[PDB]
């Protein structure tokens, strides 16, 4: 198992328990090899809300090892509390399937949102793209502050709620729903988002997270296009290990492309810290550069 949650547990809460009958399953949001994700109504969870919408992750396996891993993940999810981290509400361990309850983010994953609010399928403007980038960076600042390495930072692993609120978080099904974004070697790795040291040594750090954040900026400013989309997985590995960089997207002002390039320094020690990246994006989101994508 290679989730960022398990990776943090290995390197390092009173979990709230929700009664099964308080959860009313409404629709299936997705499914993977591990189980299913549902849209549900949850009673007795938030004070002024009787039928609040939640997203419910259901685990197919209920063995002793999966049950102990589930408990440790739930203790860690309970501890993660930030305005730009998806809210975790608790568990239901009344037999099979084990359930994890999260807030429901009505606009779905950020990749799906960017593609549905993009030009080739109105379009999000420069100020909205900068606000999305700044919120993702805020969530990454919080995780770096806890020495938490994400390991799979990408727009598919961010969620969008009402009022353009963007949060980091996923229901653990990206390797199934977005299998095209991963490549097997031995273990499914998101190679298009990884720096050279992670593809070569399979080592993930706060520095490889900053590189992936640079790739997130590129996804944002292309409205959700796949990095290196013209190339196969093996050709993408060669580009990255040879030191080739993604081209500046047309909607991307040179000022944001300079931030992307600072994330993509070949030497991990030469990359910008996420705190510096966040401060630069926050400044641009409050005062957008006068850039007209039509004029290049
Ligand atoms: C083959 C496998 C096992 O490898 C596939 N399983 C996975 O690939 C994978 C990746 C993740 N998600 C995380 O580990 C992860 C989750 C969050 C977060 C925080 C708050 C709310 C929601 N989500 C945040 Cl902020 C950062 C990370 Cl890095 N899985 C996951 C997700 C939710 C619960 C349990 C596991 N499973
Ligand atoms: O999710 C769906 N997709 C397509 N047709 C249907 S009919 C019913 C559902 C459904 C209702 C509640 C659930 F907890 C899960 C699934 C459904």
């Amino acid at each position: 198992k290679g989730s960022g949650l398990q990776g943090h547990i290995i390197e390092n809460a009173c979990v709230h328990h929700i009664k099964r009958r308080d959860i009313v399953l409404k629709w299936e949001l997705g499914e993977g090899a591990f189980g299913k994700v549902f849209l549900a109504e949850c009673h007795n969870l938030l004070p002024e809300q009787d039928k609040m919408l939640v997203a419910v992750k259901a685990l197919k396996e209920a063995s002793e090892s999966a049950r102990q891993d589930f408990q440790r993940e739930a203790e860690l999810l309970t501890m993660l509390q930030h305005q730009h981290i998806v809210r975790f509400f608790g568990v239901c361990t009344e037999g099979r399937p084990l359930l994890m309850v999260f807030e429901y983010m009505r606009h779905g994953d950020l990749n799906r949102f960017l593609r549905s609010h993009g030009p080739d399928a109105g379009p999000l403007g420069l100020g909205q793209l900068l606000a999305v980038a700044s919120q993702v960076a805020a969530g990454m600042v919080y995780l770096a502050g806890l020495h938490f390495v994400h390991r799979d930072l990408a727009t598919r692993n961010c969620l969008v709620g009402q009022g353009l609120v963007v949060k980091i978080g996923d229901f653990g099904m990206s390797r199934d729903i977005y299998s095209t974004d991963y490549y097997r070697v031995g273990t499914m790795l998101p190679i298009r988002w990884m720096p050279p040291e992670s593809i070569l040594y399979r080592k993930f750090t706060t520095e490889s997270d900053v590189w992936s954040f640079g790739v997130v900026l590129w996804e944002i400013f292309t409205y959700g296009k796949q990095p290196w989309y013209q190339l196969s997985n093996t050709e993408a590995i060669d580009c990255i290990t040879q030191g080739r960089e993604l081209e500046r997207p047309r909607a991307c002002p040179p000022e944001v492309y300079a931030i992307m390039r600072g994330c993509w320094q070949r030497e991990p020690q030469q990359r910008h810290s996420i705190k510096d990246v966040h401060a630069r994006l926050q400044a641009l989101a409050q005062a957008p550069p006068v850039y007209l994508d039509v004029l290049g």
